[PDB]
């Protein structure tokens, strides 16, 4: 019977997760719940699961909250503020812990989790990019188990061997017979757009962040850097491919050549099944993969001239989490501007490319260094998309 | 060190696990080598591994063996008749054994080696298709590790999860998150000749006896069989699904969705590395997938129309192990008189449906029962062969 404490249980991972919970009442329990302001939704699920406690980002959405169960009669207490998180995430009688507040309102609860020793379903792989080295190390003090919930992450994790699996981040891919890792991506929606075509491409032929993170391939750059944290990977252990129909989620290739992938249809609930029931398997509601109604299924390399966000990451990992911390950050800023119509689609990765080459530093130390170094790069971002408008 | 013994050295799998005994001779030694009459290559093997035994099919070759070893100066002590190829099988000190000797001769072979527990490469997938029950039987007994060899099989080794892979043909797919298990294959050259056009096919469009199993998919049929017993898996855990490009080995589907695929080259010495290697891995000198060298991928189901021989595999397995013993048998014989040009391409699927029809008996309950069946179903079958021409 595993009891859980869901760090972001209002957004769409949250429900997801609780979805499973839900038609697995045999196998999950909810301890508590963490959510943000929608003091709404958390009432619903405060009465539905009925955890322990519940937390909210401040005591105005709290004392509604309160309220709010005291008339359902609910026996749910009642926390707010970022330490009741972290309280949360390393509750004594917890097992796992859903890491899916994203943004730096995740960091202190995520390591807290971390720091407990607790299993983290990691779904806000965010982290990895601003405290890659602390989360990590972390991880080999308390021995904590993290289990990746994104799903290019969690399917590399399900090509990987078990002994790998049991000592994430602390493990030798080379020395089990893993010869690289294959992340993929659809290739965004510029993936032939002619190159003289980019700068003219606009916010609605690139369909709401992530979408544009998709047709840059920095989100494929972050997941990049993700990565070889996660899995303790080299720059030649890596290898990004470009995959359109996305059947695949990603892949691992050995030393006697065998190459080992996990598909599937497009739903969060499938590795968020996994990582909750692992190592045994639950039903997670989600339709069987038709291999029968699918396109067909192709493969390219991709190519830094289109995608030059991809090089920059995997140059800022080389760089480090300073480097990292500060491409996120600015990125965040350039492609707000973009939807924003203040720049071209092609300035993003420019712009992007300055933050980097007009910021100098040195590696954090702590999450209050990562959340300078992300303050710092937003300002010279937003200063830079200013220099252009 | 893992030793081993080498059952069929000479033909094509038996010089391919040599390959991978030879750049990793740290790894692995070879301790006796079992053949039939290829005293010639026999020879050159016994002089580059230098084994402790050699056994050969008849005391003619083994003769003639034992002099050109004399000659060379060889070690090596040479032995003759099955029985030695059983005691090689069970030699003590040796760890695995590759059963790739196919055909009623490697029948005891490979059950000596089971009954003593060893470690079994098992590259002969005939003996599972008249010899399932006994052989799974065997194996719960002596605790054997089985490890399929076959490319397809192989693949679905690969995609299962742990417990599964450490108890084979005793683990419970259902109560390990496994829904189903996707058997791959082609779909021959046949794939898209108009139906009304396959009784009119010559062997030269059909392109040795393998190419005719895979244009008939009786090749599947078999390897459905193979499957059931290997992997305890029922008819409503089994899925038979068409992929010309044959880049996807076999896959495995799981309750949360995830379905988990091996991928490779056609190279047999990946798949005879992996299990030489299990739980780890080892090089095997085969090329690494190339992803952006590939034609599109694509799947269709099975059209029992088409592919009468897999309705037949199918069926004949709910009958039990005479009938697939039985059936296997009869191909042997009118694949053979298609290509002798003694019936039509589609008189394959109808011979092969009359002889059972024609067959009545009882199962088997020992390696002689089986050939006995084997004996009648040939029989009953080249008398067919004679109705027609």
């Amino acid at each position: 019977m595993k009891q859980l404490t869901i760090l972001g249980s209002t957004g769409s991972i949250g429900c997801s997760t609780l979805d499973v919970v839900r038609h697995n009442p045999e196998h999950f329990r909810v301890v508590a719940l963490v959510a943000g302001k929608n003091v709404t939704r958390m009432v619903e699920q405060c009465l539905e699961f009925s955890p322990r406690y519940a937390v909210m980002d401040d005591e105005a959405s709290a004392k509604l909250l309160k309220t709010m169960l005291q008339q359902q009669g609910s026996r749910t207490e009642v926390l707010s503020g970022q330490q009741a998180a972290c309280d949360m995430a390393a509750l004594e009688d917890v097992d796992q812990v859903m890491a899916a507040i994203v943004g730096a309102a995740g960091l202190l609860p995520t390591l807290a989790a971390i720091r407990a020793g607790k299993t983290i379903l990691l779904a806000n792989k965010e982290s990895l990019v601003t405290c890659g080295r602390l989360f990590m190390d972390a991880v080999k003090q308390s021995k904590a188990q993290l289990l990746p919930v994104d799903s290019e992450h969690n399917a590399i994790f399900q090509s990987l061997p078990q002994p790998i699996q049991h000592n994430l981040g602390y493990a030798d891919l080379e020395q089990n017979g893993v010869v690289s890792i294959l992340l993929t991506g659809s290739g965004g929606p510029f993936r032939e757009t002619p190159l003289r075509d980019l700068a003219t491409m606009t916010p609605d032929q690139a369909c709401r962040k992530i979408s544009v993170d998709s047709a840059t391939m920095m989100n494929k750059g972050l997941e990049y850097i993700e990565a070889r944290w996660l899995f303790n990977a080299s720059a030649s252990q890596m290898e990004v491919l470009i995959h359109p129909q996305s059947v695949i989620h990603s892949m691992v290739r050995y030393q006697d050549g065998s190459v080992l992938a996990q598909l599937g249809e497009p739903d969060m609930r499938t590795p968020i099944a996994h990582t909750m029931a692992w190592p045994n398997r639950v039903n997670s509601g989600v339709k069987p993969l038709d291999f029968c109604k699918l396109s067909a299924l192709t493969f390219a390399a991709p190519d830094y001239d289109r995608y030059p966000c991809l090089k920059l990451a995997m140059e800022a990992f080389e760089q480090g989490q300073a480097a990292t911390t500060a491409l996120n950050a600015a990125n965040e800023i350039t492609v707000a501007a973009f939807l924003a119509q203040q720049i071209r689609f092609t300035d993003i990765a420019a712009l992007n490319l300055s933050v980097l080459e007009k910021m100098d530093m040195r590696e954090p130390q702590c999450v209050d260094d990562v959340l300078s170094v992300d303050a710092n790069a937003r300002e010279v971002a937003r200063k830079e998309v200013m220099r252009l408008a």
